[PDB]
């Protein structure tokens, strides 16, 4: 009860980005300021893949092909024009004006995580916690 | 109950980015300021891959192909024009005006994590924590 | 119950970026200021890969192909035109106006992490923590 | 229950960036100021790889191919035109106007980490912490 | 239960960047100011690699191919036009106007780390901490 996954045959091209002819015959790329300018993209990762346990794997692409996952923090105004306090005492948290913003990215793939906490608490912990045990052929 | 994953045959090209003809025949690249300018991209990572335990692997691309995951901090105004305090005492946290911003990137892939905390707390911990145990052929 | 993953045959080209013809026949690259200017890119990492335990591996590309993950800190104004305090005492945290910004990059790949804390707390810890145990053929 | 991963055959070219013909026949590269100007890129790292435990490895590229992960600190204005204090006492943290910015890069690959703290706290620790134990054929 | 990963055959070229013909036939490189100007790049690190435990290794490229990971510190203005203090006492931290910026690079590869702290705290520690134990054939 084992396996033998294989037996593949191709006869034509394979991932051959043959850019021919007059196409692409004149590139005029200009950049200014920050940012980037490009000319063209031909991405053809053809592949021939075999395995006997494709476990939690990815065989094409994973993350982000054309995506604007851009992040911006607070833009408003925090005005604090007076807080008459006479005498606090042992005040662990008091009188705290907090204008806070928090952003996290897309959690893509196995066992990912995006945690975003904002405000005036969150004591007693934060963040991810992962215990991974991966064994090929093993316990 | 083992395995023998293989037996692959190709006859044509393989990942051969043969850029021929008049195409690409005139590149005019200009840059100014920061940032980058490029001419063209032909990326054809064709491949022939075999394994017997493709466990938590990636065989094509993973992260980011064309992506604007750019991050900007606070842009607003924090005005603090007075806080009449007479006498605090043992004030661990008091009177704290905090204009805070926090951003994190995309967590892509296995067991990644993006934690973003912002504000006036978060004592008693922060951040990720990972215990990985990977064993090929082993326990 | 072992293995023998192999048996690959190719007959054509293999990752041969044969840039021929009139294409690319005239490059005019100009740069100014900071930043970079390039001419063209032909990246064809074709490969022939075999293994018996592809565990948490990557066999193509991983990180960032064309990406603007650029980061900017605070841009707003922090105005503090008065805080009448008569007598604090043992004030561990008090009267703190804090305009803070924090950014982190994309956490790509296995067991990565991007932590971003900003504000007026975060005592008692920060940052990642990883205990890795990898054993080939071993416990 | 061992292994023998191999048996690869190629007949054509292999990673041979044969740039022929009139293409590339006239390069005019100019630079000014800082920054860089280049002419063209033909990167074809074709390879023939075998192993018996590809554990947490990378066999193509890893980090950053074309990426603007550039970082900028604070750009706003911190105005502090008065803080009438009569008598603090044992004030560990008080009266602190702090305009702070913090950026971190992309954490790419296994067990990486990007920590970015900014503000008015973070006592009692910071930064990463890693305990790695890797054993080939061993415990 | 050992191994014998091998058996590779090539017949054509191998990483031979044969730049022939009229292409590249006229280079005109000019530089001014700082920075660099180049002519062209043909990078074809073809390779034939075998192993029996490719553990936490990299076999192609790792770090940065074309990347603007450039860093800039603060650019804003820190104005401090008065702080009427009569008598502080034992003031470990007080009256501190701090305009601070901190940047870190991309943490690429195994067990890397980029820590960036900025502000008015961070006592009681900072920075990375790593305990590595690598043993070939050993405990």
């Amino acid at each position: 009860f084992g396996g033998n996954p294989g037996g593949f045959g191709n006869q034509g091209g394979f991932g051959n980005s043959r850019g021919g002819g007059a196409g692409l015959g004149n590139n005029q790329g200009s950049n200014m300021g920050g940012g980037m300018n490009f000319g063209a993209f031909s991405i053809n990762p053809a592949m021939m893949a075999a395995a006997q346990a494709a476990l939690q794997s990815s065989w094409g692409m994973m993350g982000m092909l054309a995506s604007q996952q851009n992040q911006s923090g607070p833009s408003g105004n925090n005005q604090n024009q007076g807080n008459m306090q006479r005498e606090p005492n042992q005040a662990f948290g008091s009188g705290n004006n907090s204008y806070s913003g928090s952003n996290s990215g897309a959690a893509i793939g196995w066992g990912s995580a995006s945690n975003a906490g904002s405000g005036s608490g969150f004591n007693g912990g934060f963040g991810s916690s992962m215990d991974s045990k991966s064994s090929g052929w093993g316990m």
